[PDB]
């Protein structure tokens, strides 16, 4: 149960706003989240999630979200991104942030009297998957492969980032890899931990785009997807 925090998502502007109950709720289930990472189609989940909690579909914008760039970045700035996960929901797995870089596209998700259809959200998706940020990317940055996975696997990547071990000695699951206070970031099912890396954002341009952050649950087959307008500029 987790969803992205920084910067900020629609899924926590909507928490935000009072519209959504359970910003962690957002969930792309049940599906096969592991060992291929993209195997799974994200449906109804699209690139920026479905809250079936509160029957809340967050591809397209409201007066709540989806309206306005939430920050300006610049082309290849390196920029910190941070999800949420719920002390309760921390199924350990791994995740990756994407830019898709085909503005007509991205466009179907920025109007705030359409909905994309499954179809566009699965053709958002595949854009999204060309645009992921690798990990790598950013100079400085360790980039481990999963406890959870094993060398040649569809899992055996890091480009995507992992969460720690599952089941390891020290630091477990996802609220591992920052090692976090609880209520570091906002749940409402038994308060939020951040997981929080860098991602090197492309020379492809737009004054409103999205971030798309995908976790895929090892514990659970599940997928958690969020998404965030913004700008390079
Ligand atoms: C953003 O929009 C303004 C108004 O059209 C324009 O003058 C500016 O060049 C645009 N910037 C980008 C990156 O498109
Ligand atoms: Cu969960
Ligand atoms: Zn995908
Ligand atoms: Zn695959
Ligand atoms: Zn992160
Ligand atoms: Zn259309
Ligand atoms: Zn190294």
């Amino acid at each position: 149960h987790g969803y992205m925090y920084i910067p900020s998502s629609r899924t926590r502007l909507g928490h935000e706003a009072g519209i959504d109950s359970c910003p962690e709720c957002a969930i792309l289930e049940p599906v096969s989240s592991w060992p291929d990472l993209d195997a799974a189609p994200v449906g109804r989940s699209g690139p920026c999630g479905y809250n079936a909690r509160d029957s809340i579909d967050y591809n397209q914008p409201t007066t709540n979200w989806g309206s306005d760039a939430v920050q300006s970045y610049s082309p290849g700035e390196e920029i910190e991104v941070q999800w949420c996960v719920d002390h309760n929901g921390d199924h350990g797995g791994m995740f990756t942030y994407r830019i898709c870089q085909d503005q007509s596209i991205v466009d179907k998700f920025l109007d705030p009297s359409y909905l994309p259809t499954n179809d566009e959200k699965q053709a958002a998706e595949d854009c999204f998957d060309a645009g992921l940020l690798p990990c790598t990317d950013v100079s400085g940055q360790e980039c481990g492969y999963s406890a959870d996975c094993t060398e040649g696997e569809a899992c055996w990547r890091n480009d995507w980032f992992t969460c720690n071990g599952f089941e390891a000695s020290d630091r477990p699951k996802c609220q591992g890899v920052d090692n976090a206070e609880l209520n570091s970031c906002y749940t409402s099912i038994a308060g939020g931990y951040t997981v929080t890396k860098k991602v090197k954002l492309p020379e492809y341009t737009s004054n409103h785009t999205l971030i798309s952050f995908k976790w895929n649950s090892f514990q659970t087959g599940q997928i958690y997807l969020s998404c965030a307008d913004i700008a390079i500029q």
